[PDB]
């Protein structure tokens, strides 16, 4: 190497192997000396994180990753609970795929995580299979949402202040924007729709392989790639929900509440399995 | 009273009479003890200003107010150069009005102030006759733009980062917003158009007196109130420029550059009077 870990980190943790990486951070296995138990440590280079640490510290939901510690050294170190089943992405690449029952169980948890975010005024903005971690290598497991590097605290207070004028001077485009203000969170429901599409079908709804119509043009028209042969194996209920999340109008798009009330999620077997997994954890 | 001035303020300044007030701050005459010269002190109650102080300290233009000092006490105190001719508003109320020659001189300075802001990545967002101060009680004078409480540092870096995905997951409305991103500054050109309309005609373009069409509906349609009798006294050139600033499409709206190149502003007499006023100041 060309470096060492900072002394404050080394004091409390024994660092181990790489668990994963992305465009922002590399994630390492470590052992916490005090408990002798495993953690994950995300390393972020300095070349904000303040806001990501702040958001993470105040969130408390079983389907959202918890922060355990933080170092502000030559790099940033974020100590996290360890997720031993890896990424959701690993379960859906090779155009391969989950059974509908486990898509439902995993998705139900995603909806709850995201619902809880939106209730607390947070938008994730980067929901993707690589940012959904599994608890164990067992198929029926708890998932957690991770990677809050792009997330925002919800607001519109700037618009609300503008509107307390004095419109004599106010530009028309500011007044036009009032029609959709406060629907930022809907980008998360779109992302959820895409993740749900992928989990059910094994393939992405919008993609450059095939087509000729630009990826952009496919997304703004909402003309996802439907392959009947692949969807025949999936219930009508599951597809109906995908359709309601992949609506181009963000005001007409399903919210996490409307998705949780969708017929697909009225599944007592799935919900009982979720509560079962929760109680196991909490010992 | 129910209060005193903070000791740090009193140490350097002798406070005097109220010069003006708004929804945010009350502005007081003061004398700086060290120079025995007059200043204005804006008092802002604590119930941000950091960002307004920061923006003001880095701006250096003859048509923009300068900050001289700052106190962060039970209230905020912003010490400013004193403008002895008051607000532009005072010259245009009572549905009364300026001669076209002085509208031009004052407007030319406004365009320069705003051009300089946009070049430096700042949008004012609250341009109005009450935030344009005159240097003296003489008609031909220097104006300064003031009141940067609503101003923003220009950006889009969030969108630019979103676009460095990974559009597989990206919501259509984010992709739609790319078409107008980076035209925030255009709200200042709209405000300038309205101020110019008022200065030339004595009356506001959008107003609830008369009409029945809602103020909002008038602004978004761009159907300003044109009274021929009032505009007959104004050149065709002046009105043409108003028309180009009061365009509802912010991408087609005149920029401060296009306005400075408008035939109305190709006036060597006006420009010579401006440079004359500048050199007087700078002694
Ligand atoms: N708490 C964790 N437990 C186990 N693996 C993790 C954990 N957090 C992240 N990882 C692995 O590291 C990868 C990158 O983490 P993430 O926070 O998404 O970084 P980035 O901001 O670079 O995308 C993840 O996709 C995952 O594979
Ligand atoms: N530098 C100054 N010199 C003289 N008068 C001033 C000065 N600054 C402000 N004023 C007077 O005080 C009023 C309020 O100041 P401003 O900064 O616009 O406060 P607000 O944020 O409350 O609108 C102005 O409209 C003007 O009449
Ligand atoms: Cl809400
Ligand atoms: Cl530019
Ligand atoms: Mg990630
Ligand atoms: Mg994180
Ligand atoms: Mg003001
Ligand atoms: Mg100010």
């Amino acid at each position: 190497h060309m470096s060492v870990y900072p002394k404050a980190l080394r004091d409390e943790y024994i660092m181990s192997k790489t668990l994963g990486s992305g465009a922002c951070g590399e994630v390492k296995l470590a052992f916490e000396r005090k408990t002798c138990k495993k953690v994950a440590i995300k390393i972020i280079s300095k070349r904000n994180v303040e806001t990501e640490i702040e958001i993470l510290k105040k969130l408390n939901h079983p389907c959202i990753i918890k922060i355990k510690n933080f170092f502000d050294a030559e790099d940033y170190y974020i100590v996290l609970e360890l997720m031993e089943g890896g990424e959701l992405f690993d379960k859906v690449v090779g155009n391969k795929r989950l059974k509908e029952a486990t898509c439902k169980l995993y998705f139900y948890q995603m909806l709850l995580a995201v619902q809880y975010l939106h209730e607390n005024g947070i938008i994730h903005r980067d929901l993707k299979p690589e940012n959904v971690l599994l608890s164990s290598q067992e198929e029926d497991c708890l998932i957690k949402i991770t990677d809050f590097g792009h997330s925002k605290i919800l607001g519109e207070t700037s618009l609300m202040r503008t509107l307390c004028g004095t419109p004599t001077y106010l530009a028309p485009e500011v007044l036009v924007s009032v029609g959709t203000a406060g629907y930022n969170r809907a980008v998360d429901c779109w992302s959820l729709g895409v993740i749900l599409f992928i989990c059910l079908s094994g393939y992405p709804p919008f993609s450059e392989h095939r087509t000729q119509v630009s990826l952009k043009d496919q997304i703004t028209s909402g003309k996802y790639n439907f392959i009947p042969e692949v969807w025949a194996e999936v219930s009508e209920k599951a597809l109906d929900l995908v359709k309601k999340l992949l609506v181009v109008d963000p005001k007409a798009r399903f919210t996490t509440e409307e998705a949780l009330r969708h017929p697909w999620l009225q599944d007592e077997d799935m919900k009982r399995k979720f509560q079962d997994l929760l109680s196991e954890e909490n010992e």
